[PDB]
């Protein structure tokens, strides 16, 4: 606890645990050496805190997803359990940077994007509102890939992040489960039974989550697949390899389905695991016995990936529990609660029942016995309709018959929810209109929110003691307080405090730039960050127009006064996505030439931040002068990394759309860069039909911007590279980037304008940092607990 | 002394009895962890397979290999 | 080539071409006997070679220089062979130390320092490549003088390097050719006639250059002075002195112009017989005829001190070809590129036209027609313009009439080039301002470069079998495959490698050290190291600065952490240059009190590094930690000395000067110690008006210093021994010595602390080492190839 | 071969500080792998490593049955 403490501990464990004195410790050594002593603070509470669970038995939330988007667990541990200045002083006296061992550290993540990180957040907020929750995935050996760019083209490298070893996680061999694939089914006299199945095993890692400053210690619990124990020998050893490869990779894509076996696999595994610790967690506390169990238990669907987990509930209580039907599918209701994460086709999972008979034949019986049950009620409620039952039927007949897990997902859930007001709006009245208005109370929102501690107390520790010294610490666990922060809107000094925060996380990290990259920053120039995954709909694209045009301004008058930029795009592209790797190339092929011509110099840099993932974030986050939030109106759920660069200090450059929405209502619109067309534009542009060569063609600064991309300007070794964008934006383009050009263009114009007035900034600044409490993950969690879990702190 | 050899995933089998005769069973040693052994990572290598020889004037040359990594574990004797 | 073979050939020479037997056999008689050994393998592709040059006639490159700094030959000729290992073996096998044997090889150093050295590694790298290059010199008795330090002050000895002879050397009385001095001209109608001359002959040596592992074998011909043979008798034999006087002894000035006439006289003298050599052997080739000859030759101009080449072949294509002017004038400057290597006016040749009309009166002539010409085409260009006829005349008008001969090799030339991107830029917007506007695609840069073979293969073999274990022995030919190292940055084990290595390079120039010199040689402190040609431009007064500051502060607090270090300065000083004797004595009277005071002991040891040459370069650079390049922004033109060190793992501090600010480009200016003014500073402190009483009057430790230096601390026998430095110091500093002392000091603070960081030292020798690629000289010469001679490899 | 690089080391003494014993003939291809090292690496002449091996490698025969050869 105290410092001379844990000099000594740390030691202990160099040498017990990692067999090393001071002339023969590596990096990783000292690190792991930290973390073991870090580590050690966490198992009383831990134990304490799952004991108290047992012994009281409060309802108890299970969220169940895909997808974990941890980041490091170091730093975020020392700062949850109040260790950070001791571990820093101790580390220091002991000779060593704490700074440079935490980069030892392998980042955990088994996440995509904003759906693996905001289940992150929730669980260290579940954790810090004390409720007894538990968050389920899959123990990844390789998570999202690491990111490279050679030649200007992302290139990717597997992400082996537990070959040094990972001290976060805790075996619990005892716990081991087996779940079963294939097989067949019989209806007998003593039950429905699955036979003659494959069985793979599932051992259960658990991993700490501590609450900030509380005691709490919960669990997220991911499973890991390996090979039962019961031709050629050398063969049928190395075939158990096929097994353990249902929990080797992360499906590396961002809102797109893939209907791939594997991934089917997948998402049965961690659904048949947790369900079945969940139900023997439950007999195996203080308690026909199973009508308490909605009572005792709440089951989060993360987005449909687990969608399979209704069915494999009604398996349990019938076939093996033998309860009837009519009250198995009660309680499962009871127990469920589906949040839909996204309104683009392509992320819309639909599985071809042929897959789904062949793999699971038990479940899709179940999923059919489902959809009649469920047509049989909308038949007798509406006689006349039949095409009412076609639109709301779990099964797709159009060609290959296919599931509809969305659908299955709201027929076994008491409770639905989209992830922003917005969102949430055009999921209830449009995308499933259909069952919404037989059920309206199903329907709800929960507005997205991140975590205030890894995203202020950890990224920005300078902002987080500026605004304590100020208003307290009171803000960390209720994030609403930051209000207070009005009081201040004429306090010159504080303003003046508040950008030397800024700039000082500008300075540490453009010393990062100068070090990845070859680039000379301008530590004065605007930060213009837009880091995200790469999508057409997020619209790197719009933003790399925007930088063309800088770049030809400059050129045509070098002696005109231009606010110079450090422009920074980055976010990993999936592997098979071809326009998103096409999108990269274009903004590596810009920044070469940007960055190079010495016409512009210091006015305008370009950056493709390399390998974006949630420690990179944490860097580049607190850094930020200007956040890029401009994916089109209707297309972006939410969003949180807006949210994060709001309560960073940066000002906002986006579209009405996802959780922009709301931060406009919170900050008040005129303190944000709203441009664009809107929910209804978009709409009434579609109506019409969307010609792209329109803007083109009355748009002269664009038309240059195009010509250059398409004539060769930016790739003269491949003339027509950029073809096939060229042809996207003419003639495929759904997410009409020439539409909203000219607004954001201009949008842009004012940002510069304000930037040259730091007074005006940073009162803005002061007033979006003033206005995020809205946004932290306790005030959605606390929503979530009230209206769908019912449970308690 | 130092012992050198190869960290096998699987030892050899562990031997059953089914119906009079000898059933394979993996031995799946490393399943629960060996607190015994002591990962060494900084000394990993490389170990090249495949590829050709090329004879040239800066003497002969092993290319076009494909590469595996070696990563050692002590056990203390 | 085996072994057992090079035994039986080592004893073969011992005894047919030594005459001796293993009882009286001297080390001298062994090492010629082991030279002979290996020289044997070379003459087979040194035939091959030349005999392909001809069946082929590739374009040939002519590298003319006055100076060849070439070092050693065994060693270097056993690695580009592939011998070194098996010679190793047999000399052990023989009984003998092979490392004995090669001290014993005389260094042919026939260069004053960089302009000499950098023609020496341009050959082994254009041999490298395979190129069809010839290297053309004199071939001087004397080189550069051995220095000896007697009383504290610099002693010269002449270096007759040739007195036990040289069987690197291959007489060829073949082609052996006459050149002319003196006599008158005649305007006769069979064309001009150059008659009553002096006749010298000129007879060729030719020193084979063998390529790294490629069979390529180069020539270096270096011309030396016979007199012709067709008053007292005696008398008459012993004035043949006179004629043989010109190819006696090299002039051992770096940086600085001397007009003397015997100089001008080794100028014309390899002009006259280089170019009547490759004339002939043009003639001699497949071949008006000549209208193909600057697509067979090309010429490079090291320096403007082969200046009169350009009038020599216009004399030989005028008047003993019978070519008209306008085609002879024509093909030279498609012959000849030159190659500026300095700004300091200092060293500036201006050759008064008197001494050239008695000497070389047909050259005057020439000359003046040169600038007839040039300025008639100015005049035409700029009707108005006088004051740009002066600027740009090849005659200098102010007194007594002088020749420019940098401004008569732009004339003469197709191509001019700076030897670094600062260098270049100063030479063709400011000094060269009015003929790169006219021509601005005739000036170029080439940054210099230096051969990886003799300055990592040869003088530090562990680093370059480091290197070659981790990514392969491809980077021998293509450096820049050291950026591979990067893969690297993190791995513990290979940076405790990388320290061993140059450890192992301190504890054994340390015995060099204590063997040399009384001191004792702390092995732990850091090798700070400075070793050049001694200049005031260099600033080996401002380290000196700075030795005597860090002992001060020793004695004033010797209880004070000081971090141990052992300086060592060196080089030599040109004979007449006064302020660099001085500032030798001065160094070697700090390093007497310094080394010899109880109080400081093992903290501080200064060594004066006596007789600094080639030879002894590849022994302190692989020792070094720390290399000093501290000379005044925009001196240096480039310097290569600095390569070496960043190539052999020290780090650098010194100012954004010559290739120093190329360095920090590929490595990262914050992996170097950059300090001091700028080439925009120094102008400033020029307009304002450097005022050196200030400095001294606004910083202590600096007063202290000065009084010392002034007050006799440093020579209690002669009080006013330093006074000439004093004096310059504060009123005649045109390097502004004490305008970067604060600077220098401070910057060199933060060097102490690094070191004592071994992990993040090593770590940034790491990242220095894998940005050296780009200083290769085969890149150099790449670049030279492409843009200027037009010839492939 | 990095251990007796970082020891107090060239190779002319790793035969008085390496003996490496061939448990049978299964690691047999050491014998190459080292002249391979020595040869192709550290480029030392082939009879000078030819003779550094055999002082290094020791070979234990533990069976004399056809089928095992
Ligand atoms: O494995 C030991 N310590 C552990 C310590 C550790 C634990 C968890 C994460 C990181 C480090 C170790 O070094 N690793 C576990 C990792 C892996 O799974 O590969 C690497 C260990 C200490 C020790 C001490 C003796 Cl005397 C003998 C054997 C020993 N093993
Ligand atoms: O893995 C931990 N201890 C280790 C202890 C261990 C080490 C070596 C052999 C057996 C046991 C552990 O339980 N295992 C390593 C094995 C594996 O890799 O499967 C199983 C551990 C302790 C701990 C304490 C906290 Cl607070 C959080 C996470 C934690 N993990
Ligand atoms: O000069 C002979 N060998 C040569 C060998 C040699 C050649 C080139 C450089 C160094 C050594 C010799 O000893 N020297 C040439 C040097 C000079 O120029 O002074 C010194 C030689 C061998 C020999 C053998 C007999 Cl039987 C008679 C006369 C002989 N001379
Ligand atoms: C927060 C975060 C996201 C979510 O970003 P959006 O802009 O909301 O899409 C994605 N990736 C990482 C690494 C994050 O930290
Ligand atoms: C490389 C070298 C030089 C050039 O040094 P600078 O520091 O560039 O002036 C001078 N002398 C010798 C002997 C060299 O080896
Ligand atoms: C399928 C999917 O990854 N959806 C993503 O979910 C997160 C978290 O709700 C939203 O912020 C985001 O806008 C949306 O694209
Ligand atoms: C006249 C002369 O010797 N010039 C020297 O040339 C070498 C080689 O170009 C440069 O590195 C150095 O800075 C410069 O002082
Ligand atoms: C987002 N996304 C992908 O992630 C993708 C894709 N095609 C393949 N992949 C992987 N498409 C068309 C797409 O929009
Ligand atoms: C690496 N890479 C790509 O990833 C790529 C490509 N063209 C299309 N893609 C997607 N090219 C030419 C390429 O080199
Ligand atoms: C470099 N240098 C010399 O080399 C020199 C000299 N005076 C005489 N010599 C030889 N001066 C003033 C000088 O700067
Ligand atoms: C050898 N030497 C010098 O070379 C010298 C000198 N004073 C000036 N110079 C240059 N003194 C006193 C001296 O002994």
């Amino acid at each position: 606890e105290n410092v001379a403490e844990l000099k000594k501990s740390f030691n202990r464990h160099l040498h017990f645990t990692l067999v090393k004195d001071r002339n023969v410790a590596t990096t990783r050594d000292y690190y792991f050496a930290l973390a073991h002593t870090v580590r050690d603070h966490l198992v009383g509470r831990w134990i304490r805190t799952q004991q108290h669970y047992y012994d009281k038995c409060p309802k108890r939330v299970y969220y169940l997803s895909l997808e974990f988007y941890m980041g490091r667990t170091l730093q975020n541990t020392m700062i949850n359990l109040g260790l950070q200045n001791a571990c820093d002083e101790a580390i220091y006296q002991l000779g060593l940077d704490i700074e440079e061992l935490e980069e030892i550290e392998e980042d955990a993540g088994l996440g995509n994007g904003g759906l693996g990180r905001l289940a992150a957040c929730f669980l260290d907020s579940m954790a810090t509102l004390g409720l007894a929750a538990y968050g389920y995935g899959i123990r990844y050996e390789y998570g999202i890939f690491n990111q490279k760019i050679r030649d200007g083209w992302q290139v990717e490298e597997a992400d082996d992040w537990l070959r040094y070893g990972n001290p976060w996680e805790k075996s619990r061999p005892e716990f081991m489960l087996p779940v079963h694939f294939y097989g067949k089914v019989e209806h007998t006299n003593t039950g429905t039974k699955w036979i003659d199945t494959q069985v793979v095993l599932a051992l259960p890692y658990d991993t700490p989550v501590p609450g900030y400053m509380n005691n709490t210690v919960n669990t997220m619990r991911l499973w890991s697949a390996r090979a039962p124990n019961d031709g050629d020998y050398i063969q049928a050893v190395l075939d158990r390899n096929l097994a353990e490869n249902i929990s080797r990779v992360l499906y590396p894509n961002d809102n797109f389905f893939e209907g791939k076996e594997l991934r089917l696999k997948q998402e049965y595994f961690v659904v048949a695991a947790t369900l079945q610790d969940i139900i023997r967690r439950f007999k195996a506390s203080k308690f026909t016995v199973f009508d308490a169990f909605p009572d005792q238990v709440a089951i989060q669907l993360n987005d449909t990936h687990p969608a399979l987990a209704i069915p494999e509930l009604m398996r349990i209580f019938v076939d093996i529990e033998k309860l009837p039907w009519s009250k198995a599918w009660e309680l499962t209701q009871k127990t469920f609660a589906y949040t839909n994460h996204t309104v683009l086709p392509e992320a819309l999972e639909r599985w071809p029942v042929d897959l789904v008979e062949k793999l699971l034949p038990r479940h899709l019986e179940i999923i059919y016995e489902i959809n009649q049950k469920h047509l049989d009620r909308i038949v007798a409620l509406f006689p006349k309709d039949v095409d009412r039952l076609r639109r709301m039927s779990l099964i797709e007949e159009e060609g290959s018959k296919r599931i509809n897990m969305a659908h299955l997902c709201i027929v076994g859930s008491h409770a639905v929810n989209g992830v922003a007001k917005i969102h949430s709006d055009i999921v209830k009245t449009k995308v499933f209109k259909d069952f919404s208005e037989l059920e309206p109370d199903k329907f709800q929102n929960k507005t997205n929110g991140i975590t205030p501690r890894r995203w202020l107390l950890l990224c920005n520790p300078g902002l987080a003691e500026l605004i304590a010294e100020k208003i307290g610490e009171d803000y960390v666990k209720d994030l609403s307080q930051l209000t207070k922060l009005h009081s201040f809107l004429g306090d010159d000094v504080f303003l003046r405090e508040l950008a030397k925060v800024k700039q000082e996380n500008k300075l540490k990290f453009s010393q990062f730039l100068e070090t990845e990259y070859k680039v000379k920053i301008n530590p004065s120039s605007m930060f213009d960050v837009q880091v995200k995954r790469i999508h057409e709909y997020k619209r790197q694209l719009l933003n790399c127009l925007h930088v063309i045009t800088m770049y030809n301004r400059i050129k045509k008058d070098p002696k005109k006064l231009f606010v110079p930029r450090t422009v920074i795009i980055g976010g990993k592209a999936a592997p098979g996505y071809h326009m998103a790797k096409m999108i990269i190339k274009l903004i590596t092929s810009v920044a070469d030439v940007v960055n190079n011509d010495p016409m512009v110099g210091s006015k305008l840099k370009v950056i493709f931040l390399e390998n974006y993932r949630v420690s990179l974030a944490e860097k580049v986050i607190p850094a930020t002068d200007l956040s890029e939030q401009i994916s089109t109106a209707g297309t972006e759920a939410s969003g949180t990394g807006n949210m994060k660069f709001m309560l960073n200090g940066a000002l906002t450059i986006g579209t009405m759309d996802g959780a922009n929405v709301e931060m406009a209502e919170e900050a008040g619109e005129e303190n944000l860069f709203i441009f664009g067309m809107r929910i209804d534009d978009v709409a009434a542009l579609d109506k019409k039909g969307y010609e792209a060569k329109e803007y083109y063609e009355a748009l002269p600064e664009l038309k240059l911007v195009i010509d250059q991309i398409d004539n060769g300007f930016f790739s003269p070794k491949q003339p027509d590279l950029f073809k096939d964008i060229i042809n996207m934006l003419f003639y495929h383009d759904r997410f009409k980037v020439f539409a909203d050009y000219e607004a954001y263009v201009k949008c842009q114009d004012k940002v510069s304008q304000l930037y040259m007035n730091p007074k005006a900034w940073n009162t803005m600044v002061l007033k979006n940092i003033a206005a995020s409490g809205k946004f932290s993950s306790d005030r959605t969690i606390k929503e979530y607990a009230q209206n769908i879990w019912n449970v308690e702190p």
